[PDB]
Parts: structure tokens; sequence; C-alpha cells
């Protein structure tokens, strides 16, 4: 069968279906990759209760983020500009 023997996990595959979500997204990106692989929730006992997955909204380091690195770190960059 073609494209079949070839599966490999695609683009940002931890981060992919991560909703924007700023309550709890660890604990938020478990669920909607719990319900994206088809799994229903009430086939899982324990194993859907406290469960963590990696979202967009958190950086490298343990900081829940709204927005992106790059334009989190320009906000620094362009308020900290004086008048030449």
């Amino acid at each position: 069968s073609p494209a079949d023997t070839n599966v490999v996990p695609a683009k940002d595959a931890p981060t992919t279906n991560s909703p924007p979500s700023t309550t709890s997204p660890n604990q938020a990106a478990a669920d909607a990759n719990q319900q994206q692989a088809g799994i229903v929730s009430s086939q899982s006992g324990p194993n859907a209760v406290g469960d963590s997955a990696p979202s967009s909204s958190v950086n490298n380091d343990g900081d829940i983020i709204t927005r992106p690195t790059s334009d989190s770190i320009a906000a620094v960059a362009n308020a900290t500009k004086p008048a030449a």
C-alpha cells in the first residue's frame, strides 16, 4: 500500500492540535489530542484524568504565553527605544 510504511510524525507533532487556551494549557492540549486521536473519553478511565501534552502557548521555560516568543521579545525591544 502506498504511503503506509513510511508514516512519520508530521510538522510540529507535539504542538499541532494544541488549542490557544490560557487557563490550563497542558491539561487542555492533552484533551484536544485525546479527541483528535479518536479515543472517546468514556472509554478511558483514570488514564484521561491527569495528563499533560506540549502546548504552543507554553515556552521552553515554564511560563504560559499568549503570543509567540519572537513578538514577546519584540515587545521589550520596541518599548526600549529612546529617541536617538
